[PDB]
């Protein structure tokens, strides 16, 4: 008797699921002649190339606990391999003798250099590897192809490539396994039996003080029963407007659906045919860019451009960002990663970002202008690096591509447009709601200076019971000094860029 195997990475759902299906279905239409054994690896070597906080790495335990419910419900369950998976596919492959293997594609440089060498192993032990591309509605080389080699690296003609293209077949869950025995133990289980379990959270969250408030459980449970609460009110989905909702209201403005589209708790195709099916039934809606069909065409056309550049998380080597002379301030650096940055808006954004690992996209254009060609001039490396480690729907190729928009580095190139730490978040929260709820300290300012606390006279600010440099930060730099100067820095960056 031989296994099949579906390895789960992302695509962490049983729902539109083709490479897992097909395990399934195989099993069901041959019955006696195969194991199915549906894993995660706990692939150490992922630590020494991203960076995860307490909060997503509870995001993942709770969806590898879902997941694993889930499939029990189809007699089966998640199995969690320890190890590297260099070292732990050749063991299994015989252990398990392992006929076929499924997983969903993924172009992240560190997926597409690991799965060449497990398809490098799995053609040695004649194993058979069967791959879908289900973690974008699209395929990125197809998408590539039909424009005659490179990616449109502007959203309009990307939109006109892939209205061409056939929308996917989206598949139901896997009909459940038909009198499946245990798969026996092997090696590891039998010295184990646990071997293979969930991790619990203390396995994965060592540092369980840096965990903020459980808003955005992890799972495909989860995923859809939110996807199903925010398609409840169809009148907002059909006439969604993304630059027109609030980055500092208390209750999310948008979806929250990030977490669970970048780790395939929610399939993006089928997110994408029940926002179709809305409005074909709401003949007033929006459209691209600002619908919210158009907030799933900016994720495929990031990961479209990011598929086609192995460096496009890095300013050196990658062929679409501009060169820009950054500098190193490790200490404005700390202060904008920990929100100490004096703005009041800025270090509302942060502390949120870092207690609850999500923020509105337009509270990431603010902070992200602030550090890069807004005020700090320090690289949007290094803003990815830290929303790398706090969001929850940390992503590689959306978190590189819009820090290289925020920048003017790739994509935006209209630098001379610079938000205001003081007055952007004034439009929608002029009473400052959002910074008494992030930044208590000054919960007693009025809103009259709220966003500009430097306003009030020091016995007022005494009065409030939050004196600048004491209670709450001076701020480490004036915008209305520095964001003047750095456009004439992006200039210069634009002008050596263009005579090269
Ligand atoms: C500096 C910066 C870094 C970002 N890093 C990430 C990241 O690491 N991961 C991430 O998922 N998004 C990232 N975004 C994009 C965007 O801000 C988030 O997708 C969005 O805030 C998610 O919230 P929501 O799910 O409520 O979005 P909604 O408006 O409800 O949109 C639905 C879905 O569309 C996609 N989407 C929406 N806006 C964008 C966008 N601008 N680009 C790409 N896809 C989009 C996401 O999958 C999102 O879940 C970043 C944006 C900026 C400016």
């Amino acid at each position: 008797r031989s296994t099949l195997v579906h390895w789960f990475r992302k695509g962490l759902r049983l729902h539109d699921n083709p490479a897992l299906s097909h395990i399934f279905t195989a099993a069901n239409a041959a019955p006696g002649r195969y194991f199915v054994r549906p894993i995660f690896i706990l692939d150490p070597g992922i630590l020494d190339w991203m960076q995860v906080g307490a909060n997503r790495w509870r995001f993942l335990q709770q969806t590898l606990e879902d997941l694993d419910n889930q499939l029990r419900k189809l007699n089966s369950r998640l199995f969690v391999v320890r190890g590297k998976p260099a070292e732990v596919f050749p063991r299994i492959f015989k252990s398990w003798r392992v006929e076929m293997l499924t997983f969903e594609t993924d172009i992240e440089p560190y997926s597409v250099t690991r799965d060449a060498a497990v398809q490098k192993l799995a053609k040695a032990e004649g194993v058979r590897v069967e791959t879908h591309c289900s973690h974008t509605i699209y395929n990125p080389e197809l998408v590539i192809a039909k424009n005659l080699g490179k990616a449109p690296i502007t959203y309009q003609k990307f939109l006109g490539i892939v209205e061409q293209l056939k929308v996917p077949k989206v598949l139901g869950v896997p009909e459940k396994l038909k009198n499946m025995p245990t798969p026996p133990k092997d090696e590891v289980e039998q010295k184990d039996s646990a071997a293979y379990d969930c991790p619990t959270m203390k396995q994965l969250v060592k540092r369980p003080e840096e965990l903020g408030p459980n808003k955005f459980p992890g799972g495909e449970t989860e995923a859809l029963r939110r996807m199903e609460e925010s398609l409840k009110d169809e009148i907002w989905v059909a006439r969604f407007e993304k630059p027109n909702t609030a980055p500092n209201s208390l209750e999310p403005s948008t979806t929250v659906l990030s977490p669970y589209l970048k780790f395939g708790c929610l399939s993006a195709r089928l997110f994408n045919q029940k926002l179709k099916e809305i409005i074909k039934r709401q003949p007033k809606h929006s459209q691209p860019p600002v619908s919210l069909i158009g907030q799933l065409m900016w994720r495929e056309f990031y990961y479209t451009v990011a598929a086609a550049e192995p460096n496009f998380d890095r300013m050196l080597g990658n062929v679409y960002c501009m060169q820009i002379p950054w500098q190193e301030h490790p200490d404005h650096l700390e202060a904008w990663t920990h929100g100490r940055t004096g703005y009041p808006f800025i270090d509302a954004i942060m502390r949120q970002l870092r207690q609850e690992g999500w923020i509105h996209h337009l509270a990431r254009h603010a902070v992200a202008c602030f550090l890069t060609r807004g005020d700090l001039w320090i690289s949007w490396e290094e803003g990815q690096r830290v929303f790398e480690q706090l969001l929850l729907d940390q992503d590689w190729a959306l978190n590189a591509g819009n820090w290289m928009w925020l920048s003017a580095s790739a994509f935006f190139h209209q630098y001379f447009r610079v938000y205001s730490p003081v007055a952007f978040g004034k439009k929608t929260d002029p009473q400052g709601h959002y910074i008494r709820k992030y930044v208590p300290e000054l919960s007693k300012y009025p809103a009259g200076c709220i966003y500009e606390p430097w306003k009030a006279s020091l016995v007022d600010q005494r009065a409030y019971g939050c004196v600048l440099g004491t209670d709450y930060p001076h701020r480490i730099v004036k915008h209305e000094v520095v964001h003047k100067e750095n456009i004439k820095r992006m200039g210069a960056a634009y002008k050596v860029n263009r005579e090269v």
